[PDB]
């Protein structure tokens, strides 16, 4: 890229449909090494919408400028949960006064771990960020207490953060082994027809990936009983 040194990997904005866009973001993760992380741009007439924030600030200044630069006000943010993978760049886009939207479970846990929370908040098992074009849902905890997911009905894409591990279910501190079964079913209960299933750290795949996740969540439920 454009710099002077080593090399973590530049920011990817990447067309998925007509008016989803996917955005990788990489950061050295310890224990696992460089670690991507996926997240979309959705279009709707002339204004776009951060779903998910990159890891740092300053990959969401570049986000942002590359959509601001073709044309795009840049219409909010939603974060999936409240790990900095979905949330390190809330900060930036509160100064530049963008509103920043989380679960209210997300922003009571930002606060807990003393980060800046997002402006807006939802309460409930649903909320339409933009009715009828992005929706937020709960399928109950799992790889946090209040992963969502998020949903656009037009295109029938399912970003699927961090709850989606379909080949492995990555870090487990601030999990619920327990709960995610019972998530991991009612997701693809409701969105069994997503053509198109985005995961946070894995690449985009489809429908099976709810069914891969589910398989997974219910592998780790049986590890439990090791001693
Ligand atoms: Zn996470
Ligand atoms: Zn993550
Ligand atoms: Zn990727």
């Amino acid at each position: 890229g454009p710099g002077v040194g080593e090399s973590l990997p530049d920011l990817k904005i990447e067309k998925l449909d007509e008016g989803v866009y996917v955005h990788t973001s990489f950061e050295e993760v310890n224990g696992w090494g460089v670690v991507p992380k996926h997240g979309l741009v959705v279009l709707v007439n002339a204004e776009a919408y951060l779903i998910d924030t990159p890891f740092t600030a300053k990959d969401t200044e570049k986000l942002v400028t590359w959509f601001v630069e073709r044309g795009y006000k840049i219409k909010g943010s939603i974060s999936s949960h409240f790990h900095s993978d979905s949330t390190g760049g809330i900060e930036w886009l509160n100064s530049r006064s963008i509103p920043t939207y989380a679960s209210e479970l997300t922003n009571e846990l930002l606060k807990k771990d003393g980060k800046v929370q997002a402006t807006n908040s939802f309460s409930g098992v649903n909320y339409w960020l933009v009715k009828n074009k992005i929706e937020v849902f709960y399928p109950g905890p799992g790889h946090t207490p209040d992963n969502v997911v998020v949903w656009l009905p037009e295109r029938k894409i399912l970003f699927g953060g961090c709850f989606i591990k379909p080949y492995g279910l990555g870090n487990l501190g601030d999990a619920n082994i327990e709960a995610w079964p019972k998530s991991a079913k009612l997701l693809k209960s409701k969105y069994g027809k997503a053509k198109l299933v985005v995961p946070s750290h894995s690449e985009v795949g489809d429908a099976s990936l709810l069914k891969l996740t589910l398989e997974q969540a219910v592998k780790g439920l049986n590890e439990s009983k090791k001693p």
